[PDB]
């Protein structure tokens, strides 16, 4: 099945925050209405914050999260979870090798802000 | 129904990060085993990251997030996310006043690391 | 915070399943639009299904569960899960005593339906 | 990456229920340290219970569940969520088809029970 793709409310500001837990540099793309909106890149194999900034989902509302180590996609795997009917949090883990660990860049999204 | 207290694998690795979202300085404060290990403090309404570090769960596993505005402590909403029978997310949101989008504070727990 | 609340998209047919593991007798009660549109009741301590039907999210997609025990509501606890930014479900224990095992009374929320 | 295998706490009871969607004839398998547990099969349209179980997750704790139509594999989703650091809920979707709404065969694990 298709992960990293989420539709989030459109005009809505969000919250796009990556790590990283790998000995490959990570490279996450963050698409809005399929446009690159926001691209990281870092190491680390201490989840280090390779990037976060604020964006806005717009007027169509998806949002997708690629990742990507020297240009070959990793495995994507990911879920939304809502608490209190209001409280958003788009999940994205990778695996970028064969160990499944699923950690090599994790990406958060959060939503409400202010 | 408590909130915020997350039974993690024993003596394993795990990231801890804040974003605020509120007029109101945000103190969290994470315990292991009941005793703090983490404290971040910062003010942001732009979902700043006011604190990230690595901690171990240490022999119990036993991993608490608490939230205070100027020593209130906030209402907590909680809740973990497994992906791929791997990948966890400790997640935490908190309301420190009357509008309930519960991210005056927001926590983002994950491992496993490396 | 809030729980056992949920904003559905509008007019979505969804599926609504009780399961009881508790003494007394539980009783379900679901509002589409703050009006009763079902209520389970029954007894089990072995996970019993007490109900299971089929209802319209309706023009305003809000639904909430509440639970009771012998007209005491029971404290609940809820999030809701998306899968493939497809598939959803709205999950909701709830707590009648002490021991807080919150699965006296189970309710899974689950659409599309088809 | 891998979905429907959930590694439950060893020697506990779980329950397992499983709903159709589709015109396809489900067949639900469930394993339990690799070995069959219990199987469901049946037929709607409209979200009805094909079949409901009590487990137990033994001395492995190792919980799969397998989908099929007419002896072909279906491609599940799947996630664990756990709510007040006690109630587990680990779900299932799965695609017979097209469409993609994979709610076809919708599995739901829960424990604790009693
Ligand atoms: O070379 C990449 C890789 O093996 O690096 C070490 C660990 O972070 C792994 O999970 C990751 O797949
Ligand atoms: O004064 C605190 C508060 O009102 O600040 C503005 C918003 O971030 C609110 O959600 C928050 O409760
Ligand atoms: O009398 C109610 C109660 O104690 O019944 C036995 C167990 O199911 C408990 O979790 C439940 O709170
Ligand atoms: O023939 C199988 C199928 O098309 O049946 C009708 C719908 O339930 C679909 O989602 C499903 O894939
Ligand atoms: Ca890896
Ligand atoms: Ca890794
Ligand atoms: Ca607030
Ligand atoms: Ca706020
Ligand atoms: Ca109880
Ligand atoms: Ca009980
Ligand atoms: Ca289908
Ligand atoms: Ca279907």
């Amino acid at each position: 099945a298709t992960q990293g793709v989420f539709t989030l409310p459109a005009n809505t500001r969000f919250g796009v925050t990556a790590f990283a837990n790998s000995s490959g540099t990570q490279t996450v793309n963050v698409l809005v209405n399929n446009e690159t909106a926001a691209t990281f890149s870092g190491q680390s194999t201490n989840n280090a914050v390779i990037g976060t900034q604020v964006l806005n989902s717009g007027s169509s509302g998806k949002v997708q999260v690629q990742v990507s180590v020297n240009g070959r996609p990793s495995d994507l795997v990911s879920a939304q979870v809502i608490l209190t009917n209001e409280l958003n949090f788009a999940l994205v883990g990778s695996e970028d090798g064969t160990d499944n660990d699923y950690n090599d860049a994790v990406v958060v999204i959060n939503w409400p802000l202010g």
